[PDB]
């Protein structure tokens, strides 16, 4: 089997991407944030505290003839941005782009933190990291990809995120029309539960490539590119007027600037992020200070190849017995 679904930016900055997902019988369609940095499929629901729902579409398990309470199971998750959610668990039928899993754990939110409430466009998350990170207790549950894998034509999914435009998540096949050149594959460590790999270096604009190992995660659920402070300083030093602002929380730059590109290494191959992809617009409405898309990871503990990096590439998440990542230009 295979699946193919379009993923759409939630706003004009590509702050995140939503993909329609069918849950239950009859189908209830929710727009979920596919997140290769976490491993829980959770949704706003009929059980979510009413004051914490503000425009999201909810899953109502009592209206699904295939929903079953997973007795005793609870979940609770906190993300790197400080947000969180928690609740109970149902199993139900979940389909993505024509690909169907029966008995998928659907984590129903009883509580969500304010950032989720405040984002009316995201109805929940669909985690695509490794199932070892799933938070369900006392019986940990599998991700949608893990449950579908055996049935897929090939044990892979691909992320093809658009810049200010829709893109595609495919399951079970590699669309050879979606990229240019060849796909370069690179090793993955699953020891932290992430799609963790080692970039071979970077370049700023037309500058010379610096060969240096950068361990990080491929995370579709993080907006920006978080890299070591040395790398980020070298980038922003090429932008007149750019500075790190403690009050704003990162590097800002004059909105009148034209940004240089940023290249990262995948083995001997190179992925070029155009400068425009690094512009996240005014820090506040009407400001002439703009927020940078490349930020320091020094306060995280891990480097994160988020959407800013991934949307410059066609990315293969290879879930074979030994997982690997593939990157191609497009």
């Amino acid at each position: 089997s295979t699946g193919s679904a379009t993923t759409t930016p939630i706003d004009s900055l590509d702050d995140a991407y939503i993909t329609p997902v069918q849950i239950g019988t009859p189908a209830q369609t929710l727009n979920l944030d596919f997140d290769t940095g976490s491993s829980d499929l959770w949704v706003f629901s009929s059980e979510t505290t009413a004051s914490e729902v503000d425009g999201q579409t909810i899953y109502t398990p009592s209206k699904s003839t295939t929903a079953k309470l997973l007795s005793g199971a609870t979940w609770s998750i906190s993300y790197g941005d400080g947000s969180s959610s928690s609740g109970d668990v149902y199993t139900d039928t979940v389909s993505v782009g024509g690909l169907t899993v029966t008995g998928q754990a659907v984590e129903s939110a009883k509580k969500v933190s304010s950032s989720f409430t405040e984002d009316s466009t995201i109805d929940g998350l669909l985690g695509l990291a490794f199932s070892t990170l799933n938070t369900v207790s006392p019986t940990q549950q599998k991700t949608f990809f893990d449950n579908a894998k055996a049935s897929l034509d090939s044990p892979v999914f691909t992320a093809d995120l658009g810049y200010h435009a829709p893109g595609t998540y495919n399951f079970g096949f590699i669309d050879t029309t979606a990229y240019t050149g060849s796909i370069t594959y690179t090793a993955v460590s699953t020891k932290q539960g992430f799609w963790e790999w080692t970039s071979t270096g970077y370049a700023v604009g037309s500058g010379t490539f610096k060969s240096t190992s950068i361990d990080g995660i491929a995370d579709t659920g993080t907006t920006l590119l978080y890299l070591p402070a040395t790398v980020v300083s070298a980038y922003w030093a090429q932008v007149s007027g750019a500075k790190s602002s403690s009050s704003v929380g990162g590097y800002v730059f004059p909105c009148s600037a034209t940004l240089p590109s940023f290249t990262f290494g995948v083995g001997s191959a190179r992925i070029v992020i155009p400068g425009d992809y690094i512009d996240f617009g005014p820090i506040s409405t009407g400001s002439s200070s703009c927020f940078g898309g490349i930020q320091s990871s020094a306060g995280i503990g891990i480097n994160i190849f988020g959407d800013v990096a991934l949307k410059a590439a066609f990315v293969v998440f290879n879930g074979a017995t030994t997982p690997t990542l593939g990157f191609a230009s497009k």
